[PDB]
DNA sequence: CGAGGAACATGTCCCAACATGTTGCTCGAG
DNA sequence: CTCGAGCAACATGTTGGGACATGTTCCTCG
């Protein structure tokens, strides 16, 4: 009730999510665990994030992306950067400092702050994939590492991204963790390795 | 001279109660046994609970939570706060400061105040599973140690969960004992390998 | 906020402390260790602190005792009891409930509370050593125990007895750090068979 | 483009700083290094500053406390505290909560903050030693990590503490470098253990 | 150069140990 | 036949510090 739904909804249009597999290497920006369903990001690090649909949506559909934190005990606080990130000059013009989820090279993009729930979110206006493609690709990157005294300090959270007609209502939803972090390579290795143990 | 009922009761919409009990660690927030109806929790750590019902219940329908301590000695007095509790500040700003049991986010919540018991209850109105889901849970939390000296004083205590209609009569009910102590780990451990002897 | 001085001062008329000599038991009520400078007392168990002299003092002289915490950290903060055991009722008529330290059996006794530090202290007027005694006795009890949450908090303290004239002049100052418990003869022995080690 | 002096002056008092040689054990929570003429403090931890002097001076004299960062790149920027420390409230009232070194227990301290300079201090008016005693000591403690991301972030800093009259006039200068962190006991030794290789 | 990957620096966490109040269990009295 | 005083045993919250977590620096090498 006070808690975005977190709730995979592949809807009447087949909204899937997926993610350009890399790793070949160590000094990695940003990666994807599909065991995991979790992506390590390094700070404002641009990430490519794609949207599948069976179907093409109606025009006026956007798509948004917003932050709650993982856990049951801190579910309820807003996600939001840190003290440092916020008052340090970084923004790209558009988007406010507080917001720690932005969306790069698109100029339709609005953030967002809901009058209820106050949590932040970006939008933009859906698109079809571009001819020859399969996919819209998003590109979103993450303004605060989850270790960021102040902010996220260090609790893990969730992006869901919603499909949403023109009037607020869903026709899709899907959602990853995310770990902002310096060394992705590292911590990806780490998190995996230690899934095969226990 | 009136002690509510703590009598299981599925009703006619089949109102049972689940819990994750998931554990697997040492350090662990919550837990239950089902050996002992027992709730294991740390002190104001949410804890899931979660309804399942055969039918659905009318629009209108509640649930309510109540604390009702277990011994018959203690029964007819009401379950409230510790004077330190009460008066140091916590509050999430809905809770009032001496009710032990709150619930976490959820912005329809009412605390209530029986003016003929003087028990204190929680609220909440009922809301189906949603789609692919298979119960709905709510997210408790109490606010008080079992051993706080001046409020439950190592007594422990039973949880009532209720299921009303609008008017307030009585659709189901369910029940569990609570122990809220510091490690829940070693208490839940202990009481379980005490039970095996005996 | 400024914390009394905590300085022993045998002054002019040479003012020190005496305390009885026991522990031949281990159902203990009150003892005092003389390594450690400290007593341990039960809660409102009376314990005799005893006035030495070598000279007589003036007519209108005054001793008062006052709790501070030891430790750097928390000197700052006035030493007051426990919400439980405050609001519970066990006064004698003299003594107001959240004072922790009372005098039992002098009807001349003031329970005094600065305007500006807000500490509180008691005072009882000095009576000399009665014909064939070597020195005035006056008996304290301390009203909460060490542990107590929401007080002390597991928090050592000291308690300083000054000698002071109608005029509120410093005669002399002793102090000696209290432990209130439940067990004094088990907290007495481990806290004196640890310094041997360390 | 003005720091303050860092030059050591005894003066015409014999103006010497001490402080308490502890680190018998290993959770530490203050410790001073004579070696490295440093000081391993917790946040936020009182740790006593004793001044000494071979004559006393004049009454109207006061001790400031300032810091400045240690190296030359650096030294220049004003030592301030984080963007996270600020804004949390911990102020114990007087102490405004940017600045970084505050005094316990002295109501009669002044929080100064250089019109030209822009640099904060702590002045507090001197007091001769207490009757019995060698030295007065100052509790001060300090406000942010050494590795505050958006403050000192990670670089060390020296404390600069004057003897001033009145007037303002210098009577005498002492310093310490500082490092606040989490673990002083380890720290400490680390950087020992370190020094005698090199 | 710097890209890469160690090693380093630095704040947290886990849980056995410890601290501390309470409830048995035992055995010599009124 | 009990009954209570005094310890052992239990109950329960807190601490201590080695192991982790996590960002930053710093040597090695195409
Ligand atoms: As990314
Ligand atoms: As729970
Ligand atoms: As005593
Ligand atoms: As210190
Ligand atoms: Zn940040
Ligand atoms: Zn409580
Ligand atoms: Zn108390
Ligand atoms: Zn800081």
């Amino acid at each position: 009730s006070s808690v975005p739904s977190q709730k995979t909804y592949q809807g009447s249009y087949g909204f899937r999510l997926g993610f350009l597999h890399s790793g070949t290497a160590k000094s990695v920006t940003c990666t994807y665990s599909p065991a995991l369903n979790k992506m390590f990001c390094q700070l404002a690090k641009t990430c490519p994030v794609q949207l599948w649909v069976d179907s093409t949506p109606p025009p006026g559909t956007r798509v948004r992306a917003m932050a709650i934190y993982k856990q049951s005990q801190h579910m309820t606080e807003v996600v939001r950067r840190c003290p440092h990130h916020e008052r340090c000059s970084d923004s790209d013009g558009l988007a406010p400092p507080q917001h720690l989820i932005r969306v790069e090279g698109n100029l339709r993009v609005e953030y967002l702050d809901d009058r209820n729930t106050f949590r932040h979110s970006v939008v933009v206006p859906y698109e079809p994939p571009e001819v020859g493609s399969d996919c819209t690709t998003i590109h979103y990157n993450y303004m605060c590492n989850s270790s960021c005294m102040g902010g996220m300090n260090r609790r893990p959270i969730l992006t869901i991204i919603t499909l949403e007609d023109s009037s607020g209502n869903l026709l899709g939803r899907n959602s990853f963790e995310v770990r902002v972090c310096a060394c992705p390579g590292r911590d990806w290795r780490t998190e995996e390795e230690n899934l095969r143990k226990k």
